[PDB]
């Protein structure tokens, strides 16, 4: 594996450029325009960010697309949470778009999604999540050797799970190395590593529950964000 | 914290008994669902009783007990099913007397994809040589989710006592760490093994998510009632 101190330099050097989006107060339709436009903007930066990771481009297009399609909103969420680590009650969707929690009230069902995200941002702050740990955790979210799809009536895994696993072990080795260098005891190193990886599975859980809540908002009040996100996945052929 | 060696004996002592179903083969779309719901309800009954045997579960409020069980019920079902099938490639041990071959899922459209998704993770169990002690820890960690919540009432509702569940969670993760340290691994292999297992737990949660979303899709596409049957199963147990 590539040495861990260099992995962290590569990851930091591959971070997407700062984003930028809009008249307040937001209505139901302006907030939809807000959220669907930043999702598209950060996806385009996500696809470019992934191609910068070592070994990602030597994968088949199929495996590249499967990895991105599996983790896109999970990557979207961890970055949004990480940008809001230091503004309790606020969510920084972009550098010109930081929304107070109550601003989601114009869309029925959106405020509880914000609360979900805001609660994990507070957990980020309580854990004192370091910038190195955020970079590793976000890359681990993408490099899921267990990724698969049902979209064709047959369970379709990766063409090369072992290659994705090789990249996964590289990142996880780098995470363990950084924690070993952050002045923790042997016991606290193992515990923190456990907390951070359990933090990862919660972000995955928030992705399911959020998209599932967006679908119920579609059925209940015709909120179209669920459809806009799915239609966005098609325009990028995911 | 209860010492880890005591944690593993409690977890072993709290394991549900071996389960059995006796319908005749071959199964059709109707019999497969009587089969799957009968075991799911039986498994859920034994999980609820299993949850009550862990130290600290009963001191939680009913709200936190119900939320913990409601958030993890299928993840707990799936990890146990995969764990029982760790030594029979191509087969899923639903019960002692209920061992389904992979192609027995062809009887219900969409079910074979779930079987393959389950069959793949069981192969990784075998690849990682998952130990009994690790399965017991991971299963309890699946239940003791200090970050569980619900959107049922139009508002984000977390646990009443996130700290208490976290104290229970940290007890199990410490025991898992302690068991890995006793399994003859080097310090480097210990930290790696720890990461492989907790990521395995993440895949199981993803597996629970994808499984139910596919079941709902099978309801919308071909009216396969399993999604509604399971959900009605969850009402009868108040969660």
């Amino acid at each position: 594996h590539m040495p861990p101190e260099q992995v962290l330099i590569l990851l930091q050097g591959a971070e997407p450029p700062i984003l930028c989006s809009l008249s307040r107060p937001y209505t139901e339709v302006t907030m939809m325009t807000l959220l669907t436009s930043m999702a598209d903007k950060e996806l385009v930066h996500m696809i470019a960010w992934a191609k910068k990771l070592p070994g990602f481009l030597q994968l088949s297009l199929h495996d590249q697309v499967l990895l991105l399609e599996s983790s896109w909103l999970e990557v979207l969420m961890i970055g949004l949470i990480w940008r809001s680590i230091h503004c309790p009650g606020k969510l920084i969707f972009a550098q010109d778009l930081i929304l107070d929690r109550n601003e989601g009230d114009c869309v029925e069902g959106m405020t509880e999604i914000f609360d979900m995200l805001l609660a994990t941002a507070s957990r980020f702050r309580l854990l004192k999540l370091k910038p190195e740990e955020f970079l590793c955790l976000k890359a681990i979210i993408l490099l899921n050797s267990g990724a698969f799809s049902f979209c064709t009536g047959t369970m379709e895994p990766l063409h090369d799970s072992t290659a994705v696993q090789n990249m996964l072990d590289t990142i996880t080795d780098a995470l363990i190395h950084h924690i070993s260098q952050s002045g923790y005891s042997a016991q606290q190193q193992a515990r923190r590593q456990a907390q951070l990886l359990l933090l990862l599975s919660h972000i995955r859980h928030m992705s399911n529950k959020g998209m599932e809540h967006l679908y119920s908002m579609k059925c209940k009040n015709k909120v179209p964000l669920y459809d806009l996100l799915l239609e966005m996945l098609d325009a990028h052929h995911l």
